[PDB]
This record gives structure tokens, C-alpha cells and sequence, in this order.
């Protein structure tokens, strides 16, 4: 797997396969992941980053490297690590897709609002790249969604899903610990053959990360 950093070393992208890279940025010293989809109609991100600066840097980095424009982003919940760069997106005319609940929660947290255009299950298509978004229920937050690439059997778990190295659930101020297991099970039931899982924070793994998150919920 290839890994490209930015000049400061605050941002990395690292390849999962041909058209699918993870993005990782550091904010205040805490890492955060999303996806970069290289499609024939432009670059699509799953999630932005912690703030406007890092989001700008992210976009600059992937636009140069893949030689096409970021056209769309999928926002997976309304916390800073996911939605922090929303102003950069809107001012560039980058479409910020989300559920209606994530948009409200964005506004309530005082962020500019994403589109609120995703339903519980939405099937999108960008160039040849298929993408499903799924709301499995409450967990890390009320609104948290996952993203599924059916052509690659790749799941972006976001902050719903913990990495192997995580010993606890992290910040549960906005969580629903009792719904979180059922929500993970809903993911397991929909996506019965998974090649890789991208957690919101920490290293990429397989379905074990969902089972691991279950254990941490006990
Ligand atoms: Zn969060
Ligand atoms: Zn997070």
C-alpha cells in the first residue's frame, strides 16, 4: 500500500485499491479518517476533516494528485472531525451530502448545513463508482451513517466503529450505548461479506472491528 503525506505531515492518503484511498488528518494530537474515491466524474470524499484549514489542504492534495476536482462529499455525522470543513465545501461549490438529521444537528451545533438529501438507504453513482449510504440506527451519535462500496465490499464505519487499538468507546457524551450494539448488528446483517472496514479513528481492519466494537459495548 502507497502512502502520500503533505509537507507538514498533518495529512496522509493511503491506497486501499485502484480508486479508493483512506484519508487521515491530525487535529487538537488526534487522528481522523475518511475515504477518497477516484471516479471518472471527479473526486468524492467520505467526510471532510477537523477544520477548514485541513480540509482545504486535503482537497488541494487530492486534486493535484488525481488531476480532477472534488465534486462531492458524504458527511457521516455532525461532529467536528466529520463536518469541520463544511464552509470550505460550500464556498467551493462542493456538494455536501447528508441525512436530514445530520443537517439539523449540524445547524444545532452552529455549522453550515449540508444537503440533508440521504435517506436511511441511498444508492448513489459517480462515474463507474457505486456508493451506498446506510443509517443503521443510533450509536456513537444519534445520526451516524455508514458508507458501503458494493463493487469492492468496503465499509466506511466512521466513528460508529472502533479500531483494534481502542480500549474504550471514546467520547460517549452524544452516544446511545444501548442502541449502538443493535446498530452494529444491523451493519453485520446488511453487509455479510466484508473485505475491509475503515474506522473513524485508527488503523483499517476487517469485520473484526465491528465485533471488537461490540465487545467494548459490554
Ligand atoms: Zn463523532
Ligand atoms: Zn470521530
Amino acid at each position: 500500500k502507497t502512502v502520500i503525506k503533505n509537507e507538514t505531515g498533518t495529512i496522509s492518503i493511503s491506497q486501499l485499491n485502484k480508486n479508493v484511498w483512506v484519508h487521515t488528518e491530525l487535529g487538537s494530537a488526534v487522528p481522523s479518517n475518511g475515504l477518497v474515491l477516484n471516479t471518472s466524474k471527479g473526486l468524492v470524499l467520505v467526510d471532510s476533516s477537523w477544520d477548514d484549514k485541513l480540509t482545504k489542504e486535503l482537497i488541494e492534495m487530492v486534486e493535484k494528485k488525481f488531476q480532477k476536482r472534488v465534486t462531492d462529499v458524504i458527511i457521516t455525522h455532525a461532529h467536528a472531525d466529520r463536518i469541520g470543513g463544511i464552509k470550505t465545501l460550500k464556498e467551493r461549490g462542493i456538494k455536501a451530502h447528508s441525512t436530514a438529521l445530520t443537517a439539523e444537528l449540524a445547524k444545532k451545533n452552529g455549522y453550515e448545513e449540508p444537503l440533508g438529501d440521504l435517506q436511511t438507504v441511498t444508492n448513489l453513482k459517480f462515474g463507474n463508482m457505486k456508493v451506498e449510504t446506510f443509517y443503521p440506527g443510533k450509536g456513537h451519535t444519534e445520526d451516524n451513517i455508514v458508507v458501503w462500496l458494493p463493487q469492492y465490499n468496503i465499509l466506511v464505519g466512521g466513528c460508529l466503529v472502533k479500531s483494534t487499538s481502542a480500549k474504550d468507546l471514546g467520547n460517549v457524551a452524544d452516544a446511545y450505548v444501548n442502541e449502538w450494539s443493535t446498530s452494529i448488528e444491523n451493519v453485520l446483517k446488511r453487509y455479510r461479506n466484508i473485505n475491509a472496514v475503515v474506522p473513524g479513528h485508527g488503523e483499517v481492519g476487517d469485520k473484526g472491528l465491528l465485533l471488537h466494537t461490540l465487545d467494548l459495548l459490554k
